[PDB]
C-alpha cells in the first residue's frame, strides 16, 4: 500500500543498501556513499570528524579533471573547507545530493525489481 519515504530508505540500513544496489546498477554509487560520509559526520565523535571531513574530500572530491582545479589549488581549496566552514559546505552539497536521490532516482528504484524486496508480505 503505502510508499516508503525515502527518508526512511536512507535511515533503515536493509533498506539504504537496496537502494545502493540500484544506484550501482546506474553507475552513480558515489552519490549515495557520499550522503552516507556526510550523514555518519553528522553523529561521529569529535576527534574523528577532522579525519573524517579529510577522507570525505579524498575519497569523493578528487576525481582528477584535465582543467584540474583540484591539483592547481589544493592548499587553496583546503583552507576555504578548514572548520565550521567545510563541515557547512559538506551538509550543503549532502541537502542537494539527498534531493537528486530523491526525485531522479528513487521514483524509478521503486519500479525496480529490487523494491519488492523491502516489502513485507502478510501471511
Amino acid at each position: 500500500q503505502k510508499i516508503l519515504q525515502f527518508e526512511d530508505i536512507l535511515a533503515n540500513t536493509f533498506y539504504r543498501e537496496h537502494f545502493g544496489m540500484y544506484m550501482e546498477r546506474m553507475d552513480k554509487r558515489a552519490l549515495i556513499s557520499f550522503w552516507e560520509s556526510v550523514e555518519h559526520l553528522k553523529n561521529a565523535n569529535k576527534n574523528e570528524i577532522p579525519q573524517l571531513v579529510g577522507e570525505i574530500y579524498q575519497n569523493f572530491f578528487v576525481e582528477s579533471k584535465e582543467i584540474s582545479v583540484e591539483k592547481s589549488l589544493y592548499k587553496e581549496i583546503q583552507q576555504c573547507l578548514v572548520g565550521n566552514k567545510g563541515i557547512e559546505v559538506f551538509y550543503k552539497i549532502q541537502e542537494d545530493v539527498y534531493e537528486t536521490l530523491k526525485d531522479r532516482y528513487y521514483p524509478s528504484f521503486i519500479v525496480s525489481d529490487l523494491y519488492e524486496k523491502l516489502l513485507i508480505k502478510e501471511e
